[PDB]
C-alpha cells in the first residue's frame, strides 16, 4: 500500500543531498516521494522521480522567501576572517553569546507558513525535515514529522558541547572554558527559537528533539558510542549517498604524464564560495608532487589553478572519489561519508559549524589529519599530505571503516520505522 511521503531542507545542497538518499530507499519500496525545496535543486529531485514543490509557490506575501545559497558569500567571508585569525577558543569568546546559526532563526518563518500550506494540500502521510533546528510547522501538521540530522551528531548525546571540535584528548582545563561559552550560545539559541515558536502559537520544544522518530546519517564506525546512546527518538542511518549517473569519471588530459598520486580538494558547496579560501590552499600545492582534482566553486572561474591541477565548479564527488589516494575536504558530514565509504583518508580544513567535531573526529579515529586555518601555512599542508599518503596506519583504517560502510544494514530497521510511523501514526 503506497504512502505519500514528503520531503523538506534548508538551502544546503548537503541537507538535500541526505534525503535524496532516505527518498531512493523509499521509493523502491513503491512509496509516492515528494519534495518541497528550492528551483535550482528542481532538476536532481526530478531526476530521482520524487514529485517536486517548489516552496517559493506557497510563501504569505507579508513572510517572503528566499534560496540564500547565491547570497551566501557575505556570511561565508565573515566566517573566514574570523576562522583564519581566531584560535576556536577565540572565536567562541569573541562571538559574545551569538550562536552559529542565530540569525537563520528570525527569517525562518517564510519556511514556516509555506510548509503549513504545503502539508495541508498535498495531504501527506508522513513528512521528513533535514533542518539545522526544530520548526513550528513540525508540531501543527496533521502527520507525524521526522527530523533528519545530516550534522554531526555529537550534540544528540551529553558531552562535548557541539560546534566547538573538542578532542578526546584534550585535557580537563582546556575544554572546561570552552564549554561554558557554548552552555551560554545555546541558551541564546534557545530564546531566539521561542520568539519563533511564540510566532505561531506551538509550545517550544527543544531545538532537536525527536516527538517519536529522528533519523541521523553518520558512520557507525566514527559514532559515538563513547559518550553512551543518542537522545530518545534517535535512530542512526550508517551513510545516505544518492545514486550517481556518471560511474567512470574520466580524468583530464592535462593530468595524464604528470608525476605522484591523485588528490581530490574541496571546500563544499557553502564556504567554497569565499575565493580567498580556496587561493589560499592551492597556492602551496602548485608545488606538491601530485596531481589534484578542484571543485572550484560558485566564484570558481577567477580562481587561479597550475600546471599539476584541473578544476570546475562543480564536480561529480561520488563518481571521482574512487579514482583518488587522498581528499582534502572541509569536513562537511555527506563529503566526509562519501570519502570513507570510497576508502580514502582525509586531510580536513574546518569552515564552520559542525565541521569542526567532524575534523576532530577523523584526527582521533587515525582516519586522516585536522589542519586549521588559523595554524595554516603551505608548509604544514605540503607535509600533511606527504603524511597521509604514507601513513600505513591510516590507510587500513580508513578501508575498515569503508567495508563497513559497504555492507551496512542499518536502512533495513529505519525504513521499517518510518513505514510503521506513517501507517499507524505511532511507533
Ligand atoms: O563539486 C562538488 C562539491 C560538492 N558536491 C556535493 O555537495 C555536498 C557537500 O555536502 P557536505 O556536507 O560535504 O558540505 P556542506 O555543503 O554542508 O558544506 C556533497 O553531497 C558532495 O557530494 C558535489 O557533488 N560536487
Ligand atoms: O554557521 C552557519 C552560518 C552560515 C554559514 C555558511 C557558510 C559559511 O562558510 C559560514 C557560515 O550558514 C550556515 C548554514 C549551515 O547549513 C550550517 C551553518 O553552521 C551555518
Amino acid at each position: 500500500k503506497s504512502l505519500k511521503i514528503l520531503f523538506t531542507a534548508l538551502f544546503g545542497p548537503g541537507h538535500l543531498n541526505a534525503c535524496l538518499g532516505i527518498g531512493s530507499l523509499l521509493r523502491k519500496r513503491g512509496h509516492q516521494i515528494y519534495f518541497a525545496h528550492f528551483p535550482r535543486h528542481r532538476a536532481t529531485i526530478e531526476k530521482h522521480g520524487f514529485l517536486f514543490i517548489s516552496l517559493l509557490d506557497y510563501a504569505e506575501p507579508e513572510f517572503p522567501i528566499v534560496d540564500m545559497l547565491p547570497d551566501i558569500g557575505i556570511i561565508a567571508k565573515f566566517a573566514f576572517e574570523r576562522m583564519h585569525k581566531l584560535t576556536p577558543l577565540e572565536l567562541f569568546r569573541h562571538a559574545s553569546g551569538k550562536h552559529t546559526f542565530a540569525g537563520m532563526v528570525n527569517g525562518s518563518k517564510g519556511e514556516n507558513y509555506a510548509m503549513m500550506k504545503i502539508v495541508k494540500e498535498y495531504k501527506p502521510d508522513v513528512c521528513l525535515a533535514d533542518y539545522l533546528f526544530n520548526m513550528p510547522w513540525m508540531f501543527t501538521v496533521d502527520c507525524p514529522v521526522i527530523p533528519v540530522k545530516s550534522v554531526n551528531p555529537i550534540e544528540l548525546y551529553n558531552g562535548p558541547p557541539a560546534l566547538t571540535g573538542c578532542s578526546i584528548h584534550d585535557p580537563p582545563s582546556v575544554r572546561e572554558e570552552i564549554e561554558q561559552l557554548a552552555r551560554k550560545s545555546e541558551l541564546e539559541l534557545e530564546s531566539e527559537l521561542e520568539k519563533l515558536f511564540a510566532h505561531f502559537n506551538v509550545p517550544l520544544v527543544s531545538y532537536n528533539y525527536a516527538q517519536q522518530l529522528g533519523i541521523y546519517i553518520y558512520p557507525g564506525p566514527l559514532d559515538y558510542k563513547e559518550l553512551g546512546s543518542p537522545k530518545e527518538n534517535w535512530v542512526r542511518l550508517d551513510s545516505s549517498i544518492r545514486s550517481t549517473e556518471i560511474s567512470n569519471f574520466e580524468l583530464p588530459e592535462k593530468l595524464k604524464d604528470k608525476p605522484g598520486k591523485l588528490i581530490y580538494v574541496s571546500m563544499g558547496s557553502l564556504a567554497s564560495a569565499v575565493t580567498e579560501l580556496l587561493t589560499m590552499i592551492l597556492t602551496p600545492l602548485a608545488n606538491s608532487p601530485h596531481r589534484f582534482i578542484v571543485s572550484t566553486g560558485p566564484n570558481g572561474d577567477s580562481i587561479k589553478l597550475y600546471d599539476n591541477m584541473w578544476g570546475d565548479k562543480f564536480i561529480n564527488q561520488v563518481a571521482l572519489l574512487p579514482k583518488v589516494d587522498l581528499f582534502i575536504t572541509h569536513g562537511g558530514s555527506n563529503s566526509l561519508i562519501e570519502g570513507l565509504t570510497a576508502g580514502k583518508p582525509l586531510i580536513a580544513i574546518p569552515q564552520f559549524g559542525d565541521q569542526l567535531d567532524n575534523a576532530q573526529r577523523i584526527a582521533d579515529l587515525g582516519l586522516g589529519v585536522r589542519l586549521n586555518l588559523h595554524e595554516f601555512s603551505g608548509e604544514k599542508l605540503l607535509k600533511a599530505i606527504e603524511d597521509v599518503l604514507n601513513d600505513e596506519k591510516i590507510n587500513a583504517n580508513v578501508a575498515r571503516v569503508s567495508e563497513e560502510l559497504k555492507k551496512s544494514d542499518s536502512k533495513d530497521k529505519v525504513i521499517s520505522l518510518i513505514e510503521k510511523l506513517a501507517r499507524d501514526k505511532k511507533l
